[PDB]
């Protein structure tokens, strides 16, 4: 069983004083914080053995290719793909997504094929395929929501047709906490005609990813979100696509050949990694990767549901609260509060100590759907705990008692 | 004056031995080393103040904006840009000129219309041109090169024509050591109707850069061959053309406002942002720059022509060793020693602790215009000492002797 100080202690962000106060940082949601066996692994890669990659020529270039590559196999086990030429790495969730859009998307969609997306997505899970459907002549449709933020399988069912070509949809929405029945919607994609897409970037820091098990197509993940380096992410793909899909970007490392006017490509993964790679970053990573599967990612996964049962019931505490989304979720709850601006909010908060995020939350087709034009997010992670989570629900108790009198007294 | 030894005591990986030697790191050009500035830098990131950038809701996201954008300022102000919106922060060179390839070429290009390279261009800007050409039905032609690997500027005239639209070359070439005459070549495309989009990254380490009197369209540059973090890099381009190109990527934080299917951008630079950024490795590389500004550009530069002019001197001491490019140069020489394979000349240096790098160098094109299918390459940067470029020249003598006298054997 995970013990929440020896993990605290790891975080050397988290000892802190904000306007006076303990920080009490709730916005994890946003980006993570890291461990010091990740940020001694970036500082031991420039002490020790940084060098260019894949020559293998000289001795530090040896290792920082065995570290890069070792990081490879450790997202690959992580996710449990099947091969090391499933797992690209890229920037971030949001480049993933759009290396699908124009490799995948763009060359396999015709005019009456539909691309289907979700209301909840985030903004990197929407504008990608907005664009491939505005250049290849297709259409976007939209599943619609349950009325708690869920998503039902019929309307899933309804939605995806026989000229789909694509689903794209969140695993974990980063504002409702719901959970998308993914296993599910990738079997009615694959009876349609269509691959399915998933958005990781909220579900794999949090709970165990196994692709074998979702069968899905492809998946996006960002590193920053997961107790790793910012600047990394992966692109997981079934190697049968990828092995069909061009690269998104050309140059150096991702070629075999360059003739003058034409050039092959290297096999995979390297074909979609153009240029001087993300070698730190990456290594980074596989020690964020190693650092969570020591804790155990299911633990992680009890700690969240815990938080995130704890929270609800004493957010329905306090009067004058509303929060979106399902019972059963993922670790942070979206809220406002009656007749105060969530980002005011957020400003009083962060004056105690509390640090948590106020706006669309790159959402604003779902606060479109929740009728508001902004909300608050506290979210959780594995170095959170329940007295945090008092002391949020003390601040807005004051905020909303503070607010009032400000109110009384204009 | 810039004192070495004062410099090299800032960089820890110089301090070890490999394979019982001291090390000597010759493969800056492949990737340079980072001083305790840049690492402590991250380390100082990580520890304090990590959160996500651009909403400034709570205290350490402003810190983290505010230092994010603070480095944008310092590239701006390193570069002589006129303004922040001209400075993109990508993953490297290769990205930059990627989205020149994609938002600016493949919207601008037309049957009958040409994009102009060199045959010393690095793959990195090479592939995105031969795409770029194919996918719009214009064609690619090629500058060629005076016998000592320097371009003419009357070549260059020949060259591009009234049909030209984009003329894109390497400041520095990180084979032959040329520095390109860029400003001249800007002048003569911009005669002629074309932008120039300048490969900058084996420049901008070791030599000012001023893009207001080379006057480039777009320059592109890498963090990690300028002391910085991996996986960061820079587009410049003038923001007149910016501000009308579309955006390579698109997601989060590059947005305006979604509707279902459609949206508008942010302005820039921000429109070519999309996703939570590269934010600890761009802090990081305004460290780097700090770091280079106290040292001096210029002084830099001084210290690198010193030693390339004692390197090429020392060389033609060597009996049967092969130097390609021209006298006046960069701090790098690329070689070949007569009867001997490139690699096994890397492999045997590496056993005397010193790292060159041997291969095609990402310039396949080059190769087959010096004739040779590959090479051997010791680069140089502001933390190497003639003393090294010694152990460098005897070793290569060892070299000439042990393949002779392996020879003689058998
Ligand atoms: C001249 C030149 N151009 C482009 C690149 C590609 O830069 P990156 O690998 O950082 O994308 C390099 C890297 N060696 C280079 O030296
Ligand atoms: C569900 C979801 N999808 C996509 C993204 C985009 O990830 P990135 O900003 O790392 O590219 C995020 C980041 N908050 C997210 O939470």
């Amino acid at each position: 069983h995970m013990n929440i100080t020896d993990i605290r202690e790891q975080f050397p962000i988290l000892h802190q004083q904000v306007n006076g106060h303990d920080l009490v940082y709730l916005d994890s949601a946003a980006t993570s914080q890291k461990p010091r066996a990740v940020i001694e692994t970036l500082d031991k890669y420039y002490n020790q053995y940084n060098s260019n990659v894949h020559r293998g020529v000289h001795t530090l270039g040896t290792r920082a290719t065995d570290g890069y590559e070792g990081a490879r196999e450790k997202v690959r086990k992580f996710i449990n793909a099947k091969s090391m030429a499933e797992i690209i790495f890229t920037k971030g969730t949001t480049t993933s997504l759009n290396m699908v859009a124009l490799s995948y998307a763009r060359a396999n969609l015709k005019p009456g094929d539909e691309v289907v997306i979700t209301y909840m997505e985030h903004h990197a899970n929407i504008i990608p395929w907005q664009q491939a459907v505005k250049a290849t002549g297709a259409t976007l449709k939209y599943i619609p929501l349950q009325e708690d933020g869920t998503i039902s399988l019929e309307d899933v069912r309804e939605t995806v047709t026989s000229n789909t070509k694509i689903v794209a949809v969140s695993h974990v929405s980063n504002v409702l906490g719901t959970v998308n029945p993914i296993k599910e919607m990738a079997k009615i994609a694959h009876d349609n005609g269509a691959v399915i897409v998933v958005d990781g970037a909220q579900s794999t820091p949090h709970m165990k990813i196994d692709v074998q098990d979702l069968d899905c197509d492809f998946f996006a993940l960002s590193s920053h979100k997961m107790c790793g380096p910012t600047g990394v992410g992966v692109l997981y793909g079934k190697k049968a696509l990828l092995e069909n899909m061009e690269p998104a970007e050309f140059g150096g490392e991702m070629i075999d050949f360059v003739g003058l006017y034409e050039s092959t490509w290297k096999e995979l993964p390297w074909k979609f990694e153009a240029g001087t790679p993300i070698i730190a970053g990456a290594i980074g990573l596989g020690a964020a990767i190693d650092f969570l599967e020591e804790i155990g990612l299911d633990e992680i996964s009890r700690h969240e549901h815990k938080l995130a049962a704890y929270a609800l019931e004493r957010f329905r505490q306090l009067d004058g609260v509303t929060v979106y989304g399902p019972e059963e979720r993922a670790g942070l709850v979206t809220f406002n509060l009656d007749d105060v601006h969530p980002h005011d909010v957020a400003t009083v908060l962060d004056a105690e100590g509390i640090a948590v995020r106020a706006g669309h939350h790159a959402a604003q087709p779902l606060m479109k759907w929740l009728d508001v034009t902004a909300t608050a997010r506290a979210s959780f992670y594995l170095y959170n705990t329940e007295e945090e989570i008092d002391k949020l629900v003390e601040a807005l108790q004051k905020t909303k008692e503070y607010f009032t009198n400000v109110f009384v007294d204009l």
